[PDB]
């Protein structure tokens, strides 16, 4: 956190930034370099607050002129801790949060620092939408670098699926558009390889109309698990595009709608909404929410923006959490069994098992069309372990390993944003020989040196 | 057509994207909420920095350009637009930087709603603001603002500690509670009259999730819930916001077919607090008259801020009029649920809200917000897209009006249509009026800021 800095090179950069620059001796530096993973605490040498993409290119080259390692920042959410290092420099882009729309085009074009609610704000301003992650206060950016999936996928696609193009920031400092038809190379790299080949300033998607939405949420209790899980699994294999429904199985929310005696015991919370008319939502969802007794049941025609608000309704933001996750192609009887036997161990209110089900139009994509791997695999499944007392962390920790090793034989690949800081070695994995060679490729071609590697890390050559 | 060296020496000194006429984008750059109000601006200014507004604001003072300052577009007045001047439009400084700790956001001009609570509710934090997620918090800001958190945490201004602002001579301004206080004063509350905002300072609250209920009563229940409705507010806590909304029932799953498209009553309620408390209390308002199509939820707040409207429809072309009520009388009643069966556009809505609670204990003269003394607000929204029917909508917000005038009082800036620029002085009062007169000569003696409730310098 105290390198040496050359001082001309750190006068020409502070004389070419027009942002904020945030040093470790003052007042912001310690609320600046925290993130979601509040296990993950490092200290950078210096943060750069981004406020155009010229101060974006000004970071990039300070940065390699300087030999900083490099973190990049969007909305912060990395589970595996990237975006904030020890000693380099943070190039934070969460001041770079402009969205235009245009409600003729079906067009948005937002900034590489966005969070998912402020560009569901732009868009639904017009009745607009493209698909995007569950929770609000995500980052636009590293969602979109990794695929990006949430309820509008199964019919629309992954955010990938309905970005046309970006203008990125490379390691050299050169500024450049990728899309279809300019560095057509970049382009498939940047959907699916995360933030490897240079930070996005901008990102252009093409846009849905989307009104409102009939949606449920209830919960199971985990004594019925067996047959719900099943009549998930049976029908979602096939299942309209139009419907979408997740499983998290958890401890229950001390809510008023739920009976006192299931408070804090584990169960079974189904999500489920119907992209379409909200009428024939009714019936569509009023067919699945009977595969148990459904207890504290809320139903819902919801503007598209306000089902993008509501996960998941709890009293206190998670600090530290741990995730373990894997796709799965098919969901066996003694998957399915596993999975209820590490949910009723549970131990914190803020863990969650999921189990959700993509499919639909993200498995229709050609698996080479982007660098996005495992379109054919339908299941995910994800052990979210989420706590507040760092004193507990191994208890925590613990409940994630066990589960996965015991699902581990059944599971393939993973996706990268869900990855935690100690999975590094899952990258080739992840993607798969193919895919990796490709993207080493474009690496070598694009960051030949590595610049950026606080990510899911694809070495060049 | 602009002098050459003072166009030069603005784009130069412009960070931003300028939007010309001849721009296949003009079209659309130049639409606003109000699609009734159809303007051509001789350019559109988007700033990114509070340096691009300086440049803005020094360009058209120089060129003699009449001024409109855009935030997020929502102006009931039309405001937002101008024919022949420049657009400062803030659009794009939608950036918030919140600190868990101070528990403080900061702001820019142009940010919408829904983008601020987005970034205070990763940390389970909030501030007051307006129901629908894309309006501009700029204009709703500088207007007084009220919503789902006014009557537990008061206006968006009482939440306010200080604004960076452009004056008309160029100059950058902090107005806070110790700088500049006369500014400060007026700019709770007096609108855009005063310069540009580019960046607003909050104090937030924590806001865990919220019990919420929407439900809708037939007509003919209609006097029996609207006095159940202002007998009970006139004495609830805080902690309970309640509003009903008479308008066309939408077509959604929820309510039986026989009832889309007739008359109801609308009655959106929520408490702000413990949710097994606010299920009670919920619950002991819900039952006036028998609920149709009832929705009850946990949500976070940021979902509460996101559902409104029920629909979710975007109408084209919209009129206003509205008015505060001292008491809210059976013969007003009355009047109300007559013009409410009139309803002709799926789209319009009657609005009886109800402020009051915080709102009311702030005292009179610490902003320039007027009628915090009068906890009910009505306003006929007539909203609808047919431009060939614009005339009978208009006319069924003007007599309703009419038909209440002898129970309205003041009026809220930010629901003003077009036609009311002569409204300004009966909705702040002599005293008030006054007082702004006085900061306007100081701050904007030239009135270059006059798309706006427009308060003269003197
Ligand atoms: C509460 C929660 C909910 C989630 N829900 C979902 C979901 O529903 N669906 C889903 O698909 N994912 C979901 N995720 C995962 C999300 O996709 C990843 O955590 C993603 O990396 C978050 O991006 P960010 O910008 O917030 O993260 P950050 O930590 O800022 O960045 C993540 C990575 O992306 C890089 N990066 C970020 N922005 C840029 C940019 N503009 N240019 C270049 N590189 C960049 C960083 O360098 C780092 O490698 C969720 C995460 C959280 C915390
Ligand atoms: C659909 C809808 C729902 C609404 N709900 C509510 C609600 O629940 N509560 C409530 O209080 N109000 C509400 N309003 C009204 C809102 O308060 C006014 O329409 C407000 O003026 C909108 O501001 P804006 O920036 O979107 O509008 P704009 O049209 O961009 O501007 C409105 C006025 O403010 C000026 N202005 C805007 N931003 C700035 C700035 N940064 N600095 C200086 N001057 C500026 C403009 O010059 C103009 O006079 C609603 C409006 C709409 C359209």
């Amino acid at each position: 956190q105290f390198p040496q800095l050359d001082p001309a090179t750190l006068a020409a950069f502070s004389a070419a930034f027009r942002g904020e620059l945030i040093w470790p001796s003052d007042a912001d530096y310690d609320e600046a370099r925290r993130i979601w993973n509040g296990t993950i605490d490092r200290r950078p040498a210096l943060i750069a607050r981004c406020t155009s993409t010229p101060d974006v290119v000004a970071a990039v080259s300070f940065a390699r002129k300087s030999g900083l390692l490099v973190a990049v920042r969007g909305g912060g959410h990395s589970m595996a801790g990237h975006s904030v290092c020890d000693g380099g420099i943070v190039i934070d882009l969460s001041l770079m949060n402009s969205i235009k729309v245009s409600r003729r085009l079906r067009r948005a074009r937002a900034q590489g620092g966005c969070l998912l609610g402020a560009f569901d704000t732009a868009t639904q301003a017009h009745m607009l939408a493209t698909p995007a992650g569950v929770v609000s206060h995500t980052g636009l950016g590293g969602l979109v670098l990794g695929g990006g999936f949430g309820w509008l996928s199964r019919k629309y696609g992954l955010s990938i699926d309905n970005l046309t193009s970006v203008e990125i920031v490379t390691a050299d400092g050169g500024v450049l558009t990728a899309s279809d038809t300019e560095n057509p190379d970049l382009f498939w790299a940047v959907r699916g390889g995360g933030g490897n080949f240079g930070v996005v300033t901008a990102f252009e998607f093409d846009l849905h109309r989307v009104g409102p939405v009939r949606f449920a949420s209830t919960y199971y209790s985990l004594d019925e698990g067996p047959q719900v899980i099943r009549a998930w699994r049976d029908h979602m294999a096939t299942a309209p595009d139009e419907l979408t429904w997740a499983l998290y199985l958890r401890l229950a929310p001390p809510l008023p709608e739920l009976p006192a005696d299931m408070h804090g015991k584990p169960v079974i919370c189904a999500m489920s909404c119907w992209i379409g008319d909200p009428h024939e939502g009714e019936r569509q969802l009023e067919s699945i929410l009977h595969a148990g007794k459904p207890h504290g049941l809320t139903k819902a025609t919801l503007p598209y923006r306000a089902l993008q608000a509501y996960s998941f309704p709890g009293a206190v933001v998670p600090d530290r959490i741990y995730t373990k996750s894997g796709y799965l192609n098919e969901l066996s009887d003694e998957a399915t069994d596993t999975v209820l036997e590490h949910a009723a161990d549970i131990a914190s209110p803020f863990t969650q098992l999921e189990l959700l089900y993509l499919g639909g139009a993200v498995a229709r994509v050609p698996d080479d069309a982007t660098a996005y791997p495992n379109r054919q695999s339908p299941f995910v499944t994800n052990l979210a372990a989420a706590w507040m007392d760092p004193t507990e962390d191994a208890r925590h920790t613990a409940w994630a390993r066990e589960g996965y090793r015991a699902l581990a034989g059944h599971l393939s690949g993973g996706y990268v944003n869900f990855m935690n800081p100690g999975e590094a070695d899952r990258t080739r994995e992840a993607y798969g020989a193919a895919k990796f060679e490709r993207l080493q490729g474009v690496k070598a071609k694009y960051d030949p040196t590595n610049l950026f590697r606080l990510n899911q890390n694809i070495p060049p050559s």
